[PDB]
């Protein structure tokens, strides 16, 4: 598999590593900064620490372990090299790219204009698209897709634990809280941002922002469509959340011990080993830093009232999960 | 009136600086260090900034704006020379004399042997103990009380909105969590703790950690007895929280204009003025830094799904509301 | 006089404060958003908490308190309508026109083509421009001048400084650190930067970046050219800042005691009272958030060795300190 | 060799899991707390991460990949049971037992009443000690040693400096600031410490607070005695700190280059090698963490202004390079 990544930020930068850990040829990064820059990120990570490897820039590349990494600085997808460079996949983790097609481009223009095979979109998309999320609708991915959106790092969290629970008790309907690292989209200080939440100091607050999340498990688990809705609280983390999640269940005797065990079985299961975990050991964020699940349930958080109202929370790794789904992801797709 | 603080460290000096400013005469300070650091944390104080009053400190003593104030260091109650002085409410912000008595000590000592009339325990009692949330039980206060905790910061701020919401709307059963600033409760890296969550460097993660302060709403709000429960998660802010309530109500076709219609009128009356706040401004944990209410609605956040299942966000500084209302309910206590 | 502000970021809104405050006619913002965004963020302050006025948008316009103020939003300001609004002075806060004139446009652009009679560069220049430092080099201040740059804040701290030990001791030559606050010139996470230092995650690290504020002191104090340098290590504090100054002194015997007394003298003086402050209290850089001086001695600190080795520490609010400064010279100016 | 911990803290824990890499027999770890705590800790480490062992507790002990560690808890270090358990070296990292004796006991309770045959103590004794830092003062080991103090992590990184740089080029005179992450010893929000700067919100603020680091370097190099001193800045990082010397060198013509070359040469002898460091990567504080060496000299810093008047910065994780060294010096020892 030929692979591309369009922006090697957070996200591109996680799926690099994971990816060239698999042996997945990675032909070229595109950004919009020199190979100097794209090689010193890649091997001084404030998150994960100290890349392992040897780095190296050069004109128009970088080399890692020997193993040379075309660098592009194109802004506009659609004069991107990817027939030229054989691309299978291209990882569209820019952030600015999530409708199909637009003046300034689109997602589309990787596979349209550029001659990409396909392109996985990391983010849910402004319009209509293919949405996976592994351990929930993997039977969904055919060979024919030529552009498939991720969803998000917490309908990620969400949807295997929604999964779940519906079909061992039945949900009526949930609300859900992510408390949740900040990350690049927000500001260090108080600067203009569109969303005025997202506008302040990121390090200093708890900031309450929206989230489509919730709402998108209806995209993955239809029969949920419509039932879940939920918000968001950026905090001063740099990596690391958390899925809060409040319920109604159909089953009204339903135990904490019920809940607990049935999640437990099935972080167990082949469908979801590696996607959804299971802990009853007393953690805090820090402890999920680079962890690969997609969820993984805080056993001892597990709360329950009577007539099915239920809390479970769930931490990720937003960047590191997210990232190895993508990966894993991009693999199913050949 | 003369007020004498047990305990000068966060609450027991926001204490101070509010009881100060209304002329009450507080006629001692109890603490285990000398007047000159007790004089230094008073005048410098790194979460709401320098206080702009004279601060001196002397043998036994400090002086602010030319009045002093007696400093003592006893670590056994028991031996507190409240009768002497006159006492008539001691503020018990301690932290480690959460029982009535104990071999080490207890609330009680001060109004039993040390001879204070009454006692106002900052934090909710281990043991049973008179409860009191203003805006809330009010008429729960009389002549006749000796010793009364102020319950939570917590419960503070969600008793006041669960009252409003089962007086409106009826209340079937709800879940919290309260995403929370970091105390002294916690330690700045990882250290032993009796909670081996609390145990975790507080500025480096999300951290799970139990709460009462749900179910305590039912000590003021007997309705609500077996209705509410929650859990917390302490993030790396140093003051300010925010209560995410998940309820169940009673009004089957309930809106969210109408839920944020009931709370912006209740914020409005003489009873809940001062105490509930609403607000539809976008704002983030820092701007509700140094404000005195318990509880101020976020109305933006507020969220309905299907059939009477609803979401409420609600601030709180910690703190600062939870010490006014300790010296408000010192003054209604005489 | 009639005031503009040309960039509504930290210093630009802080400036607005201060000036407002004065009584000072501030026409016109000029920024690259809309009137409500820019009230919301005069409004809500996550460093320096909730501007206690009222604060209102409108088509076009910001209102405080019932005064109205002109909002533009306009990228080149070759275009802005200076000579139109009669600006006597207008601030350049944007931080991307440190050239006189450019491609994409500079300081000049102000007075030469958009009709203002005087712009305040609120950064070092890029080229050749009068520079002041008020209290180190006001005399320079005459009615002709049409552009002038207030230097840094680290200047403005260090300035006054090494004025005061150069006129008492003599400077040889120093070495200095300035631990500083990060600013938006930083990023949240890792991202690329043009400095690969400031690239990474600004509250997660110390972070060496270079500095021309101890080489600009010989702009201001032409005895000291090619006599300072130094080094900056931004740290994750939201604003406060402080200066380390190594010396060789001239006085071969001086004392720790000597030092502090002629920085405590200077610190009285007409020339210097509100400008460089001194004390001797232990305090934290929480504590000069909101300090209008530009350099207050830590006195403390001081440390002396044989021979004229010695080291000075003095603290510096780099928002609010400067931002005072550039009013103080506004006001100078006309 | 068989060695005991005293305070299973940060550096008690680090020293721990280096110790264990390296098959040293860990008999028996003292602490306040009992075995479920320790494991705890053990396992989840906000600052490094989670430990890649199977880590168990029991009545009386803890496993690790099933090796069995005895715990005791005992406050008093004279009563601990060395003798019997065979110990040749305990670890002195409490932080209380700086002093030989006291009626509260001493580190010298190890060896004499408790009857290990060494002990380390992880921190300048406030008496006089044996002062060891390798790199520096290897040759001063012998096998009579009873008791050794380890200096302090600041002492670990300027001590090797200092030495190369007084080799090649003389020292006249130096100073020295340590801009250094928070430790335990500080409060995470204002509270009593007999330091009255460290009693303030360790994450908050850039902290001042007094170091003989600088000093001690006479104590393993005679002829710097009298040379150097320095001052501290602690600053919201949680681990990672970095040293700016600033020293008047004897050679007059010295430059920048000649310093990092002669720096650089020294960090690849076998008498420095893992101890001192030399980088020209622009890194960052959370880059070196987890870097055992004892000091990392920064060479993009490096700065020299005339006439051999030049500064030098370098880094140190100041727990775990300075872990590092507690081990290498316990194994030199025996
Ligand atoms: N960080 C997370 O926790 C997370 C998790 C899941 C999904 N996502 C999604 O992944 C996407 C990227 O997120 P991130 O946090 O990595 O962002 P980021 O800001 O760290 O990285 C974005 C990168 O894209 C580059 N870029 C911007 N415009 C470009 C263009 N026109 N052409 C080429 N490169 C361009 C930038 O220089 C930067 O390197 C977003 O859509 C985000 O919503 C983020
Ligand atoms: N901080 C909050 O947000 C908050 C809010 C509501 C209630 N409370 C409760 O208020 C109480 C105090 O909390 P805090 O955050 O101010 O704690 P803190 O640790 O900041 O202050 C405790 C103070 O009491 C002193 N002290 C300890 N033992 C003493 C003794 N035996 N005699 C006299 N003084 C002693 C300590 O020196 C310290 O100054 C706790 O019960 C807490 O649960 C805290
Ligand atoms: N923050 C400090 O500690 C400090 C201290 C002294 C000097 N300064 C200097 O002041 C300047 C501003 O710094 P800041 O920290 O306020 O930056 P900031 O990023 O907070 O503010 C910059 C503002 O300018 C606006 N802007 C950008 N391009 C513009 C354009 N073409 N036209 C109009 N507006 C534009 C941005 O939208 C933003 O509101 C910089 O030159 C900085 O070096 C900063
Ligand atoms: N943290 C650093 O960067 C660093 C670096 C070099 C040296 N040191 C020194 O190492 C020592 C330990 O520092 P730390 O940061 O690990 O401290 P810490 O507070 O993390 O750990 C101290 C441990 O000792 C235990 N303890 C306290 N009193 C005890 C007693 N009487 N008996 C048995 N155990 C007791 C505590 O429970 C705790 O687990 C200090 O002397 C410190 O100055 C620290």
């Amino acid at each position: 598999m030929k692979l591309a990544i369009n922006g090697f930020g957070r996200i591109g930068r996680n799926v690099f590593k994971i990816a060239f850990e698999r042996g997945i040829d990675i032909v070229a990064i595109n950004d919009l900064t020199d190979p100097k820059t794209l090689a010193h990120l890649l091997k001084y990570d404030s998150t994960f620490g100290v890349y392992n490897k040897k780095v190296e820039s050069r004109d128009g590349a970088i080399v890692v372990d020997g193993r040379e990494i075309k660098i592009i600085a194109e802004r506009d997808p659609k004069n991107l090299p990817w027939a030229k460079l054989g691309i299978d996949v291209v990882i569209e983790s820019t952030g600015v790219f999530s409708s199909a097609t637009s003046d300034k481009g689109g997602y589309l223009d990787h596979v349209n204009h550029a001659g990409a095979k396909k392109v996985i979109l990391t983010v849910p998309a402004k319009d209509e698209i293919k949405t996976i999320v592994l351990g929930v609708n993997d039977h969904d991915i055919n060979s024919d897709l030529k552009a498939v959106s991720n969803a998000s790092c917490t309908t990620n969290c969400l949807a295997p634990l929604a999964k779940v629970l519906h079909e061992s008790f039945g949900i009526e309907q949930g609300l859900m809280t992510t408390v949740h690292a900040y990350t690049n989209d927000q500001r260090i200080l108080d600067l203009p941002h569109s969303d005025l939440r997202r506008a302040r100091a990121a390090a200093l607050s708890i900031i309450p922002t929206s989230t489509g999340a919730a709402k998108a498990v209806g995209l993955v688990l239809p029969e949920l469509k419509g039932k879940l809705n939920g918000t968001s609280m950026r905090v001063p983390v740099p990596t690391g959340s958390i899925v809060d999640l409040t319920v109604q269940l159909k089953k009204k005797d339903v135990t904490k011990e019920e809940i607990n065990s049935v999640l437990r079985k099935a972080s167990e299961t082949p469908e979801l080993k590696g996607i959804l975990g299971y802990t009853e050991d007393p953690i805090v964020s820090s402890d999920i830093k680079g962890n690969s699940h997609s969820s993984i349930v805080d056993g001892l958080e597990t709360m329950v009232l009577e007539n099915g109202f239920a809390k479970i929370l769930s931490w990720y790794d937003n960047e590191f999960g997210y990232s190895t789904r993508v990966v894993d992801l991009a693999q199913k797709l050949v």
